[PDB]
């Protein structure tokens, strides 16, 4: 697997400690303190060793130094202290930096070496986050926590999830400009953040979607829309059955395929269940919409909250007629039989899986099928045990409770 | 001169124009599509003309009739759907087609009917590649850029640009065994993928080979290392001193040209200055090495990232005892004089290798040098051109690797 490293400061005595996890090696790690202006550098070469510093620290901060995926673990109390570092003057650790704290922290929740509770406790940190690396890193951990809720029965806890993730990057919402000015990093972030707010009900994001819709439908399609916003502007315009058949209507006199992949994606987020099936069947059949264009097509509906069925329905109902168009060992057939199926997280949908691919006889033993099976039962455990943390993490968290004052 | 072929298709209305690049034949055009089931062999006479399929097509290929080299440009438009194929199921088009599609889409680049932006994308396809052509006439297209950003002073874009060549490979990397097993194909892939891969600090590749080479290092030289392997572990090998002093200690011992050949690049990839310079003192001078493999040395000295200003320094103090010991005709020369500059991308590099050659009078009218002149004058623009959108091509791919994107 990957290198794994605890943590354990004790006033002034850092423990560390290593394990590869999912044995030993010499782990270059190297820390940052409140004290520090530099680099300190600790070549650890034993499962466990012990590292001192002049003066007790108020926050540490480790990371290795090797390159790929690694987690630092910091123990209960000084996830804490990070955390107080992050609200108070962020810009202490660097950006990518934070961004690995996140991907540290979310990551250790599945693992289970930490609580849900104290990793929700720092996404808190997000609202006067301003760099575009953590927020797609945060957004990186949260997103897949709503996308498997939506697979199952849980709204209530669903749309005050929803809500919550807005409320964090809603300070940030409210400040993207809806042009394509700026540097390239921003206007990733601008594109995909509109693309966000509108999505979730945003009021302010959605009536000047369909405004912004409205003067480029409205003159059949001759308005320059700026490029980073359109993907919000089509998303909203496509829920409406009017806006659905006329924004598919563009669809084909289109030879750009940026204005084309645009559209798809918004083509799939409709609620509409006749409007999708309609969608599988031409892009397989390969007339209106080419064959090539099916699985960014599958995917997208599998992930929409209403969708996710008929994809799976899709699948099961014509798997002999896709292999020959596509092939067993390629990668749009492992990319769509994932998709359609690694965010259901139930004790019933692992039989349903299991169940299909075992009948397929030599059609059953694909790298991605495996690779499918163990994602779902992650998701089964995760969600079994940290559901009913999250229902009442939410609850707890809407109290700003009234007091600081008393 | 070779002849290039735009094809513009809309709907089922394929047109096309001829134009000899760099004027008129019958140009004899095959294609497949989508659609297809047989080859179709439409002959264009003329400098435009059209021809009308029977059903929509999602995708055409062009090829021409004739051999050498041709590029056939797909336009805009048509680039984006020929990309999509090689992303989803590029088995459609045949091993060689592959290759021939990536030959053409980045030497358009440098014709000025492409953008970088497009054939950089069209490249990630080959995540998904495995034969070996498509792999190499890719890593054919991409080394040359990074060649000349080593030679300037660029080396976050540089280290970013090489992560991305290994990120493709990647997948293709791990899985090739460290033998001598399959066909020579396979062979082939290995041994320049590993000795790709141990090049670009990609650990896996490192730990592997500095294994290897200890353990034929401990054991003086005994033990048969896997031939397609040892290019590599040399390579790995002679960065440190210690391996360096060595592995030159085992160069003498040698009676295998193959084994000779793999030491004489191992010696000079070192990041030393001090080693470098001696080998070139050496191969000169002609007691300790050939003075028959100072070509071959000089070259791929001057093709180091730090070893580069020393070969083109050498060249220049040492021209006239040069001619005598291999005249000024001969290829050998003319593969000198263009190894040293032809990758230099600067405006001060273009007047000091002609005010060079200038001052040799009548010793200064190669056709090596004039060959090399053009590859520099031709590297200018390129990068001129192309390196800022590079820059910002390899920022926004890291972001396309943002995991939200369903929201």
């Amino acid at each position: 697997g990957f290198p794994l490293i605890t943590i354990t400061v004790r006033g002034r005595n850092v423990h560390m400690k290593q394990e590869h996890y999912m044995y030993l090696w010499h782990v270059p790690l190297t820390f940052i303190t409140s004290k520090s202006d530099m680099v300190h550098r600790f070549l650890l070469k034993t499962k466990t060793d012990v590292l001192i510093l002049p003066e007790e620290v108020e926050w540490i901060k480790f990371n290795v130094g090797m390159n790929g995926y690694y987690i630092v673990h910091y123990e209960d109390d000084g996830w804490d202290s990070l955390t107080g570092l992050l609200k108070g003057t962020h810009t202490a650790v660097s950006s990518n930096d934070r961004a690995s704290l996140i991907n540290n922290a979310f990551q250790l929740v599945s693992i289970g070496k930490l609580s849900i509770e104290k990793a929700l406790d720092l996404s808190l940190y997000l609202k006067h986050e301003t760099e575009i690396m953590p927020v797609f890193q945060g957004l990186n951990e949260l997103i897949p926590m709503y996308k498997l809720m939506e697979k199952r029965d849980m709204n209530e806890v669903e749309t005050q999830f929803k809500a919550f993730l807005i409320r964090l990057l809603r300070d940030l919402i409210d400040k993207q400009t809806w042009t394509d000015e700026g540097s390239v990093s921003e206007r990733m972030l601008r594109s995909q953040l509109l693309l966000l707010a509108c999505v979730h009900n945003y009021q302010p994001c959605v009536q000047r979607a369909e405004g912004y819709f409205r003067k480029w439908k409205e003159s059949n399609g001759n308005l320059s829309l700026p490029v980073d916003v359109t993907l919000a502007v089509f998303a909203v315009g496509a829920q409406s059955t009017e806006g659905w058949d006329f924004l598919y209507s563009k669809y084909q006199f289109s030879l750009s395929s940026t204005e084309k992949s645009q559209i798809e994606f918004a083509l799939c987020r409709t609620q509409n269940k006749e409007k999708l099936q309609w969608l599988l069947d031409e892009s397989f059949k390969g007339d209106k919409i080419k064959t090539q264009e099916f699985p960014q097509i599958l995917t997208l509906i599998g992930r929409n909250p209403v969708g996710y069925p008929l994809a799976w329905q899709f699948l099961r109902k014509n798997w002999n007629k896709l292999v020959q168009k596509f092939e067993l060992g390629s990668s749009s057939i492992a990319h769509m039989v994932m998709g359609t199926t690694n965010q259901f997280s139930t004790r019933t949908r692992l039989e349903e899986v299991k169940g299909f691919f075992s009948s397929l006889k030599e059609n059953s033993q694909l790298r991605c099928v495996q690779q499918t099976i163990e994602t779902i039962e992650e998701n089964i455990g995760w969600m079994d045990k940290n559901f009913d943390k999250i229902r009442v993490w939410l609850q707890s968290e809407k109290l700003e409770f009234k007091a600081r004052k008393f």
